């Protein structure tokens, strides 16, 4: 059903009971925001895929091109940030998402909005605001006051958005917790898992250059996958298995030379995981299949961008 379709491949739903209450409503809205990113990667796509799930489930979708957040988070000047946000919109549209796109700065600098930001700054401890930014803040040896304005800026955004559901990666959870504690309307928070970087050494991120971009060329995708961390039998923190879990359609046919066991059809990610944990499926053949199927999945996106 819709709940299950929404829940599929999420890390958590802050409350399932509250989301069930939302799904009874006819008019319901879900939002996500992104600091504009020079490259749109599989992390982004995972969340937009989830936004599409909600859209299919009768939700109106709003995407915040979070230009002011990105400004607060040291991404550059607003005019430049906004150009990147416009590029990001194009990618999201190429992904098949029709939604309303709003630049946070269209409303986040209004006088009454600001006064509410100050109101929330009185209710939010520095310690809690800092903790909320631990996975989000730009690396800074000398953390700026802007870092603790960021979470109250976003919390007030959620308040102003009027959405019933907020979406983001697990790293967003502490900011979302603040929103649920501070605001008169508790937003349902759907968190998506954070993908491991291709080298398996941290989470996948724009600043770490450890991601596959939705517009990477086939040859780039093949090279990135060839080189990725993918230890035999190891599923945990294996970025290739995660791509297989989050992006691929099943039944999945894995091509292999007969000398390695010949073509392999797997009817679910859970079978794939079993075959991989049991070492019936070698990294090399997993990689080849994941690279080819991923290329196919991203191709219509790469094709539109042009
Ligand atoms: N914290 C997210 C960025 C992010 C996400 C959402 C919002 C927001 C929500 C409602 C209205 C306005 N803005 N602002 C910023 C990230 O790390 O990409």
């Amino acid at each position: 059903d819709e709940f299950e379709m929404i829940k599929r491949n999420t890390s958590e739903i802050i409350s399932e009971e509250e989301l069930r209450e939302v799904l009874k409503k006819d008019e319901k809205s879900a939002g996500i925001g992104f600091e504009p990113s020079g490259k749109i990667h599989l992390g982004h796509y995972l969340q937009i895929k989830k936004m599409i799930d909600l859209q299919n489930a009768g939700f109106d979708i709003i995407i915040y091109l979070a230009d002011l957040a990105a400004y607060l988070n040291q991404k550059g000047e607003l005019d430049e940030i906004r150009k990147i946000g416009d590029y990001n919109k194009k990618v999201f549209e190429a992904m098949g998402l029709k939604a309303k796109y709003v630049y946070g700065s269209e409303f986040q600098l209004d006088k009454d909005y600001t006064l509410n930001v100050y109101r929330l700054a009185l209710k939010t401890t520095l310690k809690r605001a800092r903790r909320s930014m631990e996975l989000i803040a730009r690396e800074d040896e000398n953390p700026k006051v802007a870092e603790v304005i960021y979470p109250i800026m976003e919390v007030n955004g959620w308040h102003y958005s009027g959405v019933d559901v907020a979406v983001g990666g697990m790293e967003q959870r502490k900011i979302h917790m603040l929103a649920r504690e501070l605001l008169p309307k508790k937003v349902v928070c759907i968190h998506n898992p954070v993908l491991t970087g291709l080298d398996g050494e941290g989470k996948m991120s724009s600043s770490k250059g450890n991601f596959i971009a939705v517009d990477d060329s086939p040859e780039e995708i093949r090279a990135k996958i060839k080189k990725a961390y993918c230890p035999a039998g190891v599923v945990e923190g294996n970025p290739i298995m995660e791509i297989a879990k989050y992006f691929l359609e099943y039944p999945l046919t894995i091509k292999r030379p007969e000398k390695f066991g010949g073509d392999l059809t797997v009817n679910s990610y859970e079978e794939l995981e079993s075959l991989f944990k049991n070492k019936e499926l070698h990294p090399m053949d997993l990689k080849n299949a994941v690279a080819e199927e991923l290329i196919k999945i991203l191709e219509p996106i790469r094709k539109r961008l042009l």
